[PDB]
């Protein structure tokens, strides 16, 4: 099953995504076959820096809502503490 | 620029999803090209049918916030008043 | 019947919050008795003055989403275009 | 500091939020004082019973994020993995 993961950092918190930045594609590198898009939300303006980045959205394959769960839990970005909201929905191309 | 969009049904209203269907795809067609990603959120279950459909997620691309408020504001799913929530992220990919 | 309204203040737009305060105040005004509680949501550290506000949120009784809808539709911050994301659901006092 | 606090539950999980239930009022009871405002989110209709819960809000009072983090993990219904979207705001009285 395809499932969206829509994941918004805390404010103010812009430095602890930059310093889990490098753990966080180590974590998702051995998982890529598994994700179909992804990349970060954006905040104000039309800069596409690391410094414009201000929360994380992907489309994951997973076999269950525990999988999912399991990803989302062993997230680097998660165990620092990074996001205000999470999101997470069961999904298909149209 | 790219968007995420992402709008999730109003409960008991899956049948005005499906009334209005027709028309909401008819009102994408001539905006395809811009619509990198698009399909509808799922709920309980393993089922892909339209009775198992909850809410609509795109990514897109627009000049602007104005753009996709038209875009937005415009869909017939809108005017219907299909959805308790909308959620809207600049965007980029990793 | 109670509805939460929660409403997130696009990137960059603290300025059209304040712009369109007064107006937003003045459209509540007449409504206050329908308004069980309600209040700006703040962004970080522990300021609580006007730049810190991010989006509003409102508990509110209404007799159908109908009246939700045009509520929500004819505020001051909606037609502004303040807002990146809406969320509605019907609720209860535990 | 106040935060609102907003999760809402997976679909087809309404059993585990029943099943949980006196557990999570356990959980609750003794943090009281610090819950401003609380209920479950609810669905379609007009019904205001069990089965038409759909998640849950709280405006807590906390003197940190560590605390609402804290709050969050420890609740019955997150262990018992009830919740597709979590979402916290800091937040204050108009």
């Amino acid at each position: 099953m395809l499932f969206l993961i829509y994941r918004k950092d805390r404010p103010g918190s812009l430095q602890v995504r930059i310093d889990n930045y490098a753990a966080h594609l180590a974590y998702l590198e051995p998982l890529k076959a598994k994700i179909q898009v992804g990349g970060p939300t954006l905040g104000a303006g039309t800069g596409t820096d690391d410094k414009d980045m201000t929360g994380s959205f992907l489309i994951m394959e997973a076999e269950s809502w525990d999988e999912v769960h399991s990803f989302v839990e062993n997230d680097p970005f998660t165990k620092a503490g990074l996001f205000a909201a999470t999101i997470v929905e069961r999904w298909k191309h149209g």
